[PDB]
């Protein structure tokens, strides 16, 4: 054992819609445990250190900010930022833990910001959250009132940092990380809302990933998914010979209208174009006395409208989409 | 869905020697759903109009006896004991439910009475009873301070005796049905205590069914075995040519000094021998007005000594035995 | 048992490269004779009947052609035609066996003219052909001194019309027809030459069709790749909303040069676009031989609105020596 | 790949009943292939060095005895009788090649004579051989006018053995050894005979076995099944708390009249038990021949006081009528 999930086969096994998962998740699970390790047990023995016990406050509504009515300690809170700070890089944020600002890679509040007003009200909604990082997006769903988040993402850090946030939340329940990829999923058809972050480009077969998203939505559920794209009408797709922006495993680049016509093609309803943005948007840099140049390493420095390898520089695209057939429970 | 087993999922999902299960009795039980109904679904109806509620006075030490201090109403009571007749026949027992003598067909009290006092004492020890019928000895078990009790049999019919008798316990959680053959389980070696109650002579494969018990035991852990048995000593074995007592599905039927050597084999530790009787010891019979002949079926009316088919008639033997290795936490 | 592979099993159980194959065959092939049967029994009795033994002559060189020195009489030639003529419709040839000219609805001859000079020598080769229809071009690749000709195509129809042919032409064990989809193959690495001809753009993944191709090839080996693409550069795909030239059931339709990129990118190498062509096609009723599928007051656009079919041809060769 | 099952793979692929096989052995002699090698290897290599080509006298009828009329020159037989000493130890036989007297352990010949007179004629039967050892016995089958022998053992010697006199008989494909248990193999129902020879008593579940023994036969066929027993009636079954006569992994030592009960449960028809005898068997420096497994002060006993061994023959009928 390196991590034991009792707590989400518990909730599944409640859950009328997601009982079906145990046919195969807990093998999943099990090989997992004994498949290479990494880091995890060093990483495991600093979450074990952070303090357990609800906090006072929790605002998951305008941030991500947890704090108590008395202040910690000088040393509990020294500790606490020395062993959160273990588990670097933190990517998708920023969160603020008792005062301490954990100053994320990307600025996810301001892409949840700009896309919260396209998205059906969250309200009592089941979610899966496909590539959810450290699953940040997860609490500020459970601040629209969410009731039940899912997140997959196969990272042994991502894992260890929603574990970090969750323990210092005191222990929700609402939200639960699962070291995963959607092709090991079933077809579930179980959530009213999947989100797709940041997955589509290392997928092999882009169809069968919007497929796979399909088949874990109940009738009428909606689709939020983000991908990176080039400029185009509907016939524009990249793929590139090698590595895009320094990234291997990379496959289809579509632009926004061609994804659209992607997410067509497979059933989807109703399909938006909803924020596209040069990825840099949504990117923070460290940026102090020391900084050579500024210029991120996957960009031409010679020209930052293209990559090191002279593509396009990334831009990002958000869809919205709707699987057919009425909404049950309004 | 005929019957959610979420209770079994969450028990075993917090338990770590059992945790390992859900990676293959999920889909057993899934397709146990799909199975041919037969009348499941008419006896669920009566098991959901039986009252919920815990009893006032629960007697599980000297008898399973429930009891209200303030009694039911003449009405109710009536209506109790119409729902709990459409299970017959109840085997094993006997019951008392608020004033109501299930009278079984078994004396399944005095074989445990007798046996009890050569077992393991089961306080704190978790405990599979193979066999189980509607699960009286799980009572019993519980009774003398068992922490865990898990039933696997394959009838319908005993699943809903167990779960009537359950919900008029108030929904104790720490007794369990599962419709399953011993063949059905994994390697899980988890429990203290192993019953098997009259299933080696329904096994093509005696020594398979002793090594499946073996495998679920924990080190040092205990057997009680329980089988038809025929006089002898070590290599006496009847296996009939067609049908024992009216009986199909039947292979082995080894003398106790045979079954112990067969125990021996297969690695077993401290063989005893500790109760051998004729079957009609333990057994009830409808001995009224209207009774014509007083032997049983199964029995020769020109020789009661001998079955229809001329066999030896039905003995029963009761051996215990101790899997190898030192028992932890006492 | 519907149709009996024996023949087949005994090749590759004597072919190191391909008896791995032994080890999922088998089992798709008991499993495709206990589905839906169709017609397959019926035309099995019909083939059955067709007369068997060595022709005098066959010409696999410059066409598909089966004759006697002494000629069939007129009765045996009438039954043998209706019997022929009980497996329509035959796409792909055209086929003359004993003087009968069988009915064909394709110039495959014509496909195969213009594909040859950009392939390498087909001789002592192994080849598989994915997406071959009735086979006619494993007769030619044979004719061209292919050792060995294996085809992969679901059809029921399309095996009892090859096993037809290779009846007239004496029960050749050189070819070979399985109603496999290309994804039901293991990686065997066994053959010097794949044809996959109309297949990818009916592949979700078409991806994966390309790696499932590397995967039939040795070493040095070649793949010869022939779809439906769009004019443009290395970013131009074309994926339709729902129907491509009214046809279900299609994915990519990709530039020629951004074919080229996927197949790199794949890890195939030396890849050229050898051909490229837009199609043409009637009844003699129709008022013109315009398809259905194209926009009659504009035929560079489908009825849907996309650019009309074109073919491109590709050539690569996987990585590493060819050997023998 | 250590050793090339082809020739097996081609024969059931040209047999309507046993092509189902396919199915499930490919996927099984791949995995024999990557197991546990031992010595396999620099045996195959002596078995590669074994003179190839057709004896000019083959006798399977009386022995197993293989000549030429022109007799090997002294260094070309001295290389031979090198190799073939190299796959000591030989159990059953004799063997008798070119001259050379093969050095086995076991008078299966005096076995064989005892069983013939029992058995239904082996003219054109198909016989699968269980516990077949090196497969002296199916040569003796062919003898008799069996069509086919498929012997059934798990030892890499005993395929070494067997594949050097299969050579030195000119390659006779009509007997083949698969180093498999019994329990590989699916429901065949595809032979005449079965032979279990020795097995029963080393099987956890004997019903089991008796089941998977019934299971390889056609309608009305034939099975002889000979194992160790005990005297008694039908309920006499030793089975020992550790070893029976040193032996480990051995289970259940019915009666002759117990084991009869038990194959017609099973569902046999016209049992016989045909033969029962008291086992015999040493170095000369033995002060006895007893067998270390026996008492010396009462060798009616075990050294672990079970009654001494005895083997039984029985034979019986699977239900149905037998089909030419």
């Amino acid at each position: 054992m390196m991590f034991n999930f009792a707590n989400f086969y518990q909730l599944i096994a409640q859950d009328t819609r997601l009982q079906p998962w145990l046919n195969v998740l807990p093998q999943q699970l099990t090989d997992w445990q004994n498949a290479e390790h990494g880091d995890f047990p060093r990483w495991l023995k600093a979450l074990n250190k952070i303090p357990e016990g609800a906090p006072d406050q929790i605002d998951i509504k305008h941030s991500v900010t947890i704090s108590n009515d008395t202040p910690f300690h000088q040393g509990e809170l020294k500790k606490l930022e020395s062993l959160l700070r273990t588990f670097h890089p933190w990517r998708k944020g920023p969160y603020t833990v008792h005062g301490i600002h954990i100053d994320t890679e990307w600025r996810s509040d301001w892409k949840w910001d700009r896309v919260l007003p396209h998205i059906s009200p969250l309200k009592n909604r089941s979610v899966l959250d496909v590539g959810c990082g450290n699953g940040y997006h997860m609490w500020r769903m459970l601040g629209e009132g969410a009731r039940l988040c899912v997140g997959i993402d196969p990272s042994h850090l991502f894992l260890i940092q929603f574990e970090a946030i969750r323990k210092l939340m005191g222990g929700d329940q609402r939200a639960h990380l699962l070291p995963l990829g959607i092709e090991q999923l079933p077809k579930l058809e179980a959530f009213d809302t999947v989100f797709s972050m940041g997955v589509l480009y290392h997928r092999r077969s882009p169809l069968d990933h919007l497929i796979q998203l399909k088949d874990q939505l109940v009738s009428g559920g909606e689709l939020i998914l983000e991908t990176l794209v080039i400029e185009g009408d509907e016939t524009a797709v990249l793929v590139p010979k090698e590595r895009y922006a320094q990234m291997r495993n990379v496959y289809f680049f579509p632009s926004a209208r061609a994804l659209k016509v992607w997410l067509e093609l497979v059933g989807f309803e109703d399909v938006r174009i909803v924020d596209e943005n040069v990825t840099s948007v949504d990117e923070q840099r460290t940026t102090n006395w020391m900084t050579h140049n500024s210029l991120p390493d996957y960009l031409d420095q010679n020209d930052p409208s293209k990559t090191v390898e002279g593509y396009p520089a990334p831009r990002r695209a958000i869809l919205v989409a709707k699987k057919p057939g009425h909404h049950h429970h309004h």
